[PDB]
């Protein structure tokens, strides 16, 4: 049909992106910048589900934060305290990028040049996949000497995107492992609504208690006050600011079991859906203070600060990939009528 279709341009002046469309969607990812997919629409609904830079924001104010527009590819997710830990009887030490808490954050991935790996259109959907390639000659090998590939292959469709995110250890030895996004999303996602008409329910079990540094205590609690309504009517997210860590548990919709997020427009009779794989263990909600019309919804495999905590890995999902093991996580992002 005339809906699909994948098209490669040029942006920003001189940075490749594509374009690609299939089902009444169309998505835009950025290659250079972290293979972030900036752009999901469905232009028929009037829907836009993620966060979008602006046309007067530059590429570089884009390159240096991406992590509050699209999905932001995470590694690690969130804190390691200190930037170090240990895995056996070896020391892991990276700089200190957020300052206030000394703590590394979030990886560098996020903001690497990734290259296009495929490009295919196929029935009636659209697919793309971009790589990183992590090399002995990267600069950060020095502090991660690790080689590896990271693939992101999203697939567009009438059922939404899907976005397989994997990662295989090319080195010859045991690889931590603690992947996530930092997905930012359009909160309204409609034109003629309001940020206080979205509603925000998320598939949490407990809520884990953070620390001065914003690291966690090790403490967990069944979700209290508000927090008990991200799994009944929805939190109104743009009412005041949220932070939070939960874990991540499956429930019961339809005869079906999920896990994930959802954004529920009552007013439009449409829900933004959010549906995460069980490699998703953990999320964090973080929505900037509530007055600029997003909000994050970051899953990750493990807890904050996972290689330093004194839980075991069952429950802190902390991970490690032996040579040329892999990892591979699956969400999906689709909008449907309530």
């Amino acid at each position: 049909n005339k809906d699909l279709w994948i098209k490669e341009e040029i942006i920003w002046s001189e940075h490749k992106c594509i374009r690609f469309a299939a089902g009444g969607y169309e998505a835009l990812i950025i290659p250079d910048v972290g293979g972030n997919v900036v752009e999901l629409k469905d232009t028929n609904k009037g829907v836009t589900i993620l966060r979008t830079p602006k046309k007067d924001l530059k590429f570089e104010d884009f390159k240096n934060r991406p992590q509050v527009y699209g999905l932001p590819v995470l590694f690690p997710p969130n804190r390691i305290d200190d930037g170090t830990f240990k895995l056996g009887d070896k020391t892991y030490k990276f700089p200190i990028n957020e300052a206030k808490n000394n703590n590394y954050i979030h990886g560098f991935i996020k903001n690497s040049k990734w290259t296009v790996h495929k490009k295919k259109i196929d029935q009636d959907k659209a697919l793309v996949e971009v790589v990183f390639d992590f090399t002995k000659e990267n600069e950060a090998y020095k502090y991660f000497s690790h080689e590896f590939q990271f693939k992101l292959s999203y697939e567009l469709s009438s059922k939404g995107l899907k976005q397989t995110t994997s990662v295989v250890n090319l080195s010859s030895e045991e690889m931590p492992l603690s992947v996530g996004y930092h997905s930012a999303f359009n909160v309204p996602f409609i034109e003629g609504s309001e940020d206080s008409n979205c509603r925000v329910k998320i598939s949490i079990d407990k809520f884990w208690k953070q620390d001065s540094r914003n690291l966690p205590t090790g403490e967990s609690f069944a979700p209290t006050g508000e927090q008990k309504e991200y799994l009944e009517n929805g939190v109104a997210v743009a009412s005041h600011p949220i932070e939070s860590l939960f874990s991540l548990k499956d429930i019961d919709v339809n005869g079906k079991t999920f896990r994930g997020a959802c954004i529920e427009d009552a007013s439009k009779n449409t829900r933004v859906v959010y549906e995460m794989s069980s490699e998703y263990k953990y999320l964090v909600i973080w929505n900037d203070m509530g007055d600029k019309k997003y909000a994050c919804i970051e899953p990750q495999t493990s807890i904050i600060n996972s290689p330093n905590v004194k839980l075991d890995r069952s429950v802190s999902g902390f991970k490690t990939l032996k040579p040329n093991e892999s990892w591979s996580g699956v969400c999906k992002l689709y909008i449907e009528n309530m």
